[PDB]
């Protein structure tokens, strides 16, 4: 029950990762608009909240499948975080 529910949540989080990936690919780091970075920032904050959620579960989930999904989502959220950071650095010229 709860395992399937958590997996479903991770799928929704992966969806959010896909949204960020799309924006962080289609947009230009050096030409990113303040509004675009604001939207990315808010979504990044959500991803960070979901990252903490994952981190809480990893050690608490013995299930190999769900734990695998947790680790995968964690890595994806880290990629989104760092990619967003790159956007900020490139736009401000502090890379």
């Amino acid at each position: 029950e709860q395992i399937g529910k958590l997996r479903s949540e991770l799928e929704m989080v992966s969806g959010n990762v896909r949204v960020m990936s799309e924006m962080l690919t289609e947009l230009v780091p050096t030409q990113a608009e303040p509004a675009d970075l604001e939207l990315l920032q808010e979504l990044n904050r959500t991803c960070r909240a979901m990252q903490q959620r994952v981190l809480e579960l990893i050690p608490q989930i013995a299930n190999e499948q769900l734990t695998e999904e947790l680790l995968i989502v964690n890595d994806n959220l880290n990629n989104v975080f760092l990619r967003h950071e790159r956007f900020e650095r490139f736009r401000t010229g502090q890379t």
